[PDB]
C-alpha cells in the first residue's frame, strides 16, 4: 500500500557450504518480511565450476542443483526442490525475488579443443602481442548428467572469443581467439574489457544471442522471477544487454525488475550505459559504494558535505540501487572497500531513510561475516529497516550544510499514521542542528529510534526542531 522498497543480498561470499541456504531463506521469509524487507536477491542459483563456488564460476544455467554435474547434483546453496520452496515462502510473505544473471562467461568446461588464439596486452586488449599459434582451451560444454533435459544446446570454442589459459603450453595469458573481435560496445578500461575471466562469450552470432535470451525466459519461468541482477555487465556488449531485458519483458506477464551491476567509480561511465539502455534498469550505485569507504577510510577529514557527491543516486535517484557492501567488497575478496563498523550506520541510514534510490541490505552485515570476526548489525539495521518501513515518508528536507554534522527530515505522509522522520549524524566531534520537519507535526515530540541519543526533540509551532547527536554517530529521530 505504498510501502517503501527495501531489497536484500541474501548470501555473503564466506557462507558455509552445507547446502542449507535455501533452507533458511525458507524459514527467513516471514521474519525478513516482518522487518521491512520487500525483495531477496539470489546468488547465482545454477551449477558452477565446483560446489563450493559462490556461483560466478557458472557452468551450467539449466542446472539449479538438480544434476549431478561437476562433482555435486546440489549448488552451495542446496537443491533446485529447497530454493522453489525456498521462493515460494518468499512469494506468500510478499517478498520478491530477484535472480543473480552471469552471461558474461562460462567455466568448468568439460574439455578442450585446439583453438587459433593471440595473446593481447592486459592492459589494452585492442593490441596482440604475439602471432597467432594453436593453444587448446577449456571450451566444450557437454553437460553430461542434464540428459539434454530444458535445452540441448553445447557449447564449443567457436561460441568464444577468448580465455586466460592455454592448457596445451599450460601458460596464462589474455587470449583472443585469432578471426574473432572483441565484443563491442563494452567498458574501455584497459581498451577493451570485454575479457574478465574464464571462457567469454562471443555474442556476434545470432546462435549465442537466441540461446541465452530463450534461456533467460526458461530461467524466469522455472522460478516465476520478478527481476534480475545482472552480473558484471560493462563486459557484457551493450546492446545485447538491452536486447535481452526488452526480450524477458516481452515474454514474461508479471514485471521484471532489472538492477545491472556495472562496476565503475564514475558515475558518468553509469550515465552513458544508462543512457545506451534508454534507462529500462537501475544500477547498483558503485560511486556511492566508494564514497561511504572514503569516509570510513579517511575518518572525520572527510567533509560529510560530499557524501552524496558523484554518486549516482544523486544525479538519477530513479535508477539507482543504493547499497553499502556485498561479496566483492567485503574483505579479502576482488572489489575489496569495505566500510568499518563506526561509518556502517551512517552508511546505512543515508540510503534507508532518503527518499532517493532503491535501499539493499547486505546479508553479511545483516548477520555478520565470521571467516573474518565483523559482527552482525542486525539490531542496528533493524531499527533503520523500522524507520524505513514506518517513517520514511513524505516531503524530504537536506542539510548537508556543515562537515561534521549533517542531516535530512521528512515530514511524513497522510497516508501513514505518525510517519515523519528527523535523521542526523556526525563522523567528527557531535552536535545540534534545527531543521524543518512539517508545521503539521508541531508539538509532538520525537526520540532517537536508534538509541544513541536520548534527547527528546519536541516539535515547535513552526514545524522545526532541534536535533542531537554524538561524535561518530548517527540518530533518526521519529514520533513514536
Ligand atoms: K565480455
Ligand atoms: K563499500
Ligand atoms: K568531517
Ligand atoms: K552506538
Amino acid at each position: 500500500d505504498g510501502l517503501n522498497g527495501t531489497m536484500m543480498q541474501y548470501y555473503e561470499w564466506h557462507l558455509e557450504n552445507d547446502g542449507q541456504h535455501w533452507n533458511r531463506l525458507h524459514d527467513d521469509a516471514a521474519a525478513l518480511s516482518d522487518a521491512g524487507i520487500t525483495a531477496i536477491w539470489i546468488p547465482p542459483a545454477y551449477k558452477g565450476n565446483s560446489q563450493a563456488d559462490v556461483g560466478y564460476g557458472a557452468y551450467d544455467l539449466y542446472d539449479l542443483g538438480e544434476f549431478n554435474q561437476k562433482g555435486t547434483v546440489r549448488t552451495k546453496y542446496g537443491t533446485k526442490a529447497q530454493l522453489e520452496r525456498a521462493i515460494g515462502s518468499l512469494k506468500s510473505n510478499d517478498i520478491n525475488v530477484y535472480g543473480d544473471v552471469v552471461m558474461n562467461h562460462k567455466m568448468g568446461a568439460d574439455f578442450t579443443e585446439a583453438v587459433q588464439a593471440v595473446q593481447v596486452n592486459p592492459t589494452n586488449r585492442w593490441q596482440d602481442i604475439s602471432g597467432a599459434y594453436t593453444i587448446d582451451a577449456w571450451t566444450g560444454f557437454d553437460f553430461s548428467g542434464r540428459n539434454n533435459a530444458y535445452s540441448d544446446f553445447k557449447w564449443r570454442w567457436f561460441h568464444f572469443n577468448g580465455v586466460d589459459w592455454d592448457q596445451r603450453y599450460q601458460e596464462n595469458h589474455i587470449f583472443r581467439f585469432a578471426n574473432t573481435n572483441w565484443n563491442w560496445r563494452v567498458d574501455e578500461e584497459n581498451g577493451n574489457y570485454d575479457y574478465l575471466l574464464g571462457s567469454n562469450i562471443d555474442f556476434s552470432h545470432p546462435e549465442v544471442q537466441d540461446e541465452l535470451k530463450d534461456w533467460g525466459s526458461w530461467f524466469t519461468d522455472e522460478l516465476d522471477l520478478d527481476g534480475y541482477r545482472l552480473d558484471a555487465i560493462k563486459h557484457i556488449p551493450f546492446w545485447y544487454t538491452s536486447d535481452w531485458v526488452r526480450h524477458q519483458r516481452n515474454e514474461a506477464d508479471q514485471d521484471l525488475f532489472v538492477v545491472g551491476e556495472y562496476w565503475k567509480d564514475d558515475v558518468g561511465a553509469l550515465e552513458f550505459y544508462l543512457d545506451e539502455m534508454n534507462w529500462e534498469m537501475s544500477l547498483f550505485d558503485v560511486p556511492l559504494n566508494y564514497n561511504f569507504y572514503r569516509a570510513s577510510q579517511q575518518g572525520g577529514s572527510y567533509d560529510m558535505r560530499n557524501i552524496l557527491r558523484g554518486s549516482l543516486v544523486e544525479a538519477h535517484p530513479m535508477h539507482a540501487v543504493t547499497f553499502v557492501d556485498n561479496h566483492d567488497t567485503q574483505p579479502g575478496e576482488s572489489l575489496e572497500s569495505w566500510v568499518a563498523d563506526w561509518f556502517k550506520p551512517l552508511a546505512y541510514a543515508t540510503i534507508l531513510t532518503r527518499e532517493g534510490g532503491y535501499p539493499n541490505v547486505f546479508y553479511g552485515d545483516y548477520y555478520g561475516i565470521p571467516n573474518d570476526n565483523i559482527s552482525a548489525k542486525k539490531d542496528m539495521i533493524d531499527e533503520l529497516l523500522d524507520a524505513r518501513q514506518n517513517y520514511a515518508y513524505g516531503t524530504q528536507h537536506d542539510y548537508f550544510d556543515h562537515w561534521d554534522v549533517v542531516g535530512w527530515t521528512r515530514e511524513g505522509s497522510s497516508s501513514r499514521p505518525n510517519s515523519g522522520l528527523a535523521t542526523i549524524m556526525s563522523n567528527g566531534p557531535g552536535g545540534s542542528k534545527w531543521m524543518y520537519v512539517g508545521r503539521q507535526n508541531a508539538g509532538q515530540t520525537w526520540t532517537d529510534l536508534t538509541g544513541n541519543n536520548g534527547a527528546s526533540v519536541t516539535i515547535n509551532g513552526d514545524g522545526w526542531g532541534e536535533f542531537f547527536t554524538n561524535g561518530g554517530s548517527v540518530s533518526v529521530y521519529v514520533n513514536q
